[PDB]
């Protein structure tokens, strides 16, 4: 009978967690070897253990079987229950699986290990992505130079790997649909708990790209000067290599080509870091600060310990592109990031750190419930923190901002830098899983795949390559969530989110006052508000227990995914920006691009 059961099921519940977490363990150490140090012997060692966590998933979700779960009166146990059904990959026959691993660290390791020859010098060919190319691609204002960098980069690290990511393509559909997903757009999708998500973000994205386009408007007009129209065009898409990012994700780094008052103070504390004698160390006991002053937890010393927070030294490779680790046991938490002494780099600490701190507030639920409400949850923690670090007000505090005045044409400069950062990466992030989907779907012929690829970027983005590419290149994995498998939503739906709790942070900490013309939201400072973090411990410590909108509503009572905070945030910027370009007679939107031959 039912009511002994259910005693029965979450004393087997309770149990199942303990045993998940410990084997989960065991795959997080080996993993992290890896990307600590890649070598054959750790990509074995790697892909064994995952081969063996996958056969016990396999076992659990028969096991759930014996249980009449969905008849239970408790909606926690129904729940967790639940999340165990969901075996993902680990679906795959045994062969699949252990295929689909050694597919996944090919591509990769691939990624991790790309190296260019130097422009000037044809002789030295150990140019990595991070630090050396990332470095010109942000730095040079030479377009020949930054052409060549994009073209050897997109052909080692994407092209090389089309044989490799076709076959993923193909287990991953596998995959889903021995889940019963129709594809992994699905199962990528299923995170959200919400049918009608897609067309959630479909609205919120249609609202804020009116405003994208004066930015992209404005940003082209701007590089014409710059550049010459030999370079760029009034009415075609902007050539990507320009906008001081390898993907163009983010164009903040050409800020001071394109301010809207370049005579006026534009935000880069980057060299008063240098200055100063700022090493990793200390950015990352300023972020470690930042938390423990809102009333939050303290990094563990597990943390410091273990961490690696510089590029190592010897002749060793590694993944590169930051992450945070948890362990799954008690305090021990990691960071891998190859830390540089940058303005940009700073922010990013922030975010991983907001990972850590996720890690931490959530680590005494049960295992299922050990992540975050949504995906994007756990992406938008640190991006809320950063938001306020990025201010005047906070870089004041801390000494790197000097002698700043704060009039309005500095203000349109600043909101207009955090747009070229926030608002820019829309489109980018769309693009990044409208792709995946459409090929897990099966909506595009193997054919048509590159120039798929390129279709979309302009469509949304209004970019380009710098050179004509076609079917025989093959560019996507050029971007290491496209090689490394990760799920890409997440960030859009934290640009989106991050803004909801910034906006209620801010009203909380006495910060922000929309009638007050001393508290605008472009200049909130949350540092050492125990108010903004009570809310923070409040959804945090939920993990994944609950829907997401309970985790939303636990921080600020509401329940929806809105559009709202983000266009009150730049409201300001919009208003001078649309009359800006109306004065400069500046072009707005793109012709079709011609750089995919199909
Ligand atoms: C994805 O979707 C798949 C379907 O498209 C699904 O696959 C199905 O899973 C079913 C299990 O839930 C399974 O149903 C069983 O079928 C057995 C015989 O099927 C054979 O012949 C079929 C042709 O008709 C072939 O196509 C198959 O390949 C099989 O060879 C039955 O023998 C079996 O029955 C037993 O179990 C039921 C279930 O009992 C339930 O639980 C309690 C038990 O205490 C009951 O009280 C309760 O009422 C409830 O019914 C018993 O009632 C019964 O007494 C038997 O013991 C069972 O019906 C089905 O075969 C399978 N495939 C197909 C094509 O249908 C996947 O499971 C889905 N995957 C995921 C991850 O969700
Ligand atoms: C990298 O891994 C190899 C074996 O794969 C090991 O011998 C070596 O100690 C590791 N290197 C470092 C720097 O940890
Ligand atoms: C700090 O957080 C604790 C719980 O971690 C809470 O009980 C306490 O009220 C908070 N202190 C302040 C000043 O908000
Ligand atoms: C550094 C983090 C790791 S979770 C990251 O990958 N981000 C943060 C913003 C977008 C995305 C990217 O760099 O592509
Ligand atoms: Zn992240």
């Amino acid at each position: 009978a039912l009511v002994k059961e259910e005693i029965q099921a979450k004393e087997y519940l309770e149990n199942l967690n303990k045993e998940l977490a410990k084997r989960t363990n065991v795959e997080t150490e080996a993993a992290w070897a890896y990307g600590s140090n890649i070598t054959d012997e750790n990509e074995k060692k790697k892909n064994e253990i995952s081969a063996e966590l996958a056969k016990f998933m396999k076992e659990v979700a028969s096991d759930t079987t014996k249980f009449q779960w969905r008849s239970y009166q408790s909606e926690d146990l129904k729940r967790q229950f639940k999340a165990l059904t969901k075996l993902g990959y680990a679906a795959l026959p045994e062969d699949d699986y252990a295929e689909l691993l050694d597919t996944l660290s090919a591509m990769e390791s691939n990624f991790a290990k790309v190296k260019v020859c130097d422009y000037k010098d044809s002789t030295k060919c150990d140019l990595a992505l991070d630090p050396e190319i990332e470095e010109v691609i942000s730095k040079s204002r030479d377009h020949e130079e930054l052409a060549y960098y994009w073209r050897e980069f997109y052909d080692k690290a994407g092209t090389a790997v089309r044989s490799q990511f076709e076959r993923y393509v193909e287990l991953n559909t596998k995959a889903a649909k021995l889940n019963n997903f129709t594809s992994g757009a699905e199962a990528w999708l299923d995170e959200y708990e919400d049918d009608t998500f897609e067309q959630q973000l479909e609205d919120i994205f249609a609202d804020i790209r009116p405003l994208y386009q004066q930015i992209h408007g404005y940003v082209r007009f701007r590089l014409r000067k710059h550049y010459g129209d030999a370079v760029v065009s009034e009415t075609g898409p902007i050539p990507m290599h320009l906008l001081g990012n390898m993907w163009a994700q983010q164009w903040s780094e050409i800020a001071d080509i394109v301010s809207p008052f370049p005579e006026k103070p534009l935000v880069d504390v980057s060299a008063e870091m240098e200055k100063q004698g700022y090493t990793p160390l200390k950015m990352f006991q300023m972020g470690d600060d930042f938390f423990t002053s809102m009333n939050l937890t303290k990094l563990p010393q597990d943390f410091w310990d273990k961490s690696i927070i510089e590029k190592p030294t010897d002749g060793r490779d590694l993944v590169c592109h930051a992450s945070a680790w948890d362990f799954y046991l008690t305090d021990d938490v990691r960071i891998k990031q190859c830390t540089r002494v940058t303005q940009d780099q700073l922010f990013t600490v922030h975010h991983e750190l907001g990972h850590i701190q996720y890690f931490l507030q959530y680590q005494h639920q049960p295992f299922v419930y050990r992540t975050g409400a949504n995906p994007g949850f756990h992406e938008a923690v640190g991006d809320v923190l950063s938001l306020s670090v990025s201010t005047p007000k906070h870089l004041e505090k801390i000494g790197l901002l000097k002698d700043y005045v704060r009039d309005d044409e500095a203000r349109i400069n600043q909101l207009f830098l955090t747009a070229l950062d926030k608002i820019v990466f829309l489109p980018f992030a769309f693009t990044m899983d409208k792709y995946r989907w459409s090929l897990f779907r099966g909506e595009v012929d193997k054919a048509n795949w590159n120039c798929a690829f390129w279709k979309l970027r302009d469509e949304y983005s209004g970019i380009e390559p710098p050179v004509v590419r076609s079917e025989k290149d093959f560019d996507a994995p050029a971007k290491y969530h496209i090689s490394a498998d990760v799920e890409y939503l997440r960030y859009l739906v934290s640009f989106i989110i991050q803004f909801q709790f910034y906006k209620s942070a801010c009203i909380k900490a006495g910060q922000y006052d929309p009638d007050n013309v001393e508290l605008p939201l472009d200049n909130c400072d949350i540092y050492g508000s125990a108010a903004a973090g009570a809310a923070f411990h409040n959804m945090l410590s939920m993990g994944a227990s609950k829907p997401w909108p309970d985790a939303l509503e636990a921080f600020n009572g509401e329940r929806i995914m809105s559009g709202k905070a983000i266009a009150e945030y730049f409201e300001p910027l919009r208003v001078w920006l649309e009359a800006e370009n109306i004065k400069n007679n500046v072009h707005i939107g793109w012709t079709t691009s011609n750089k995919c031959v199909s």
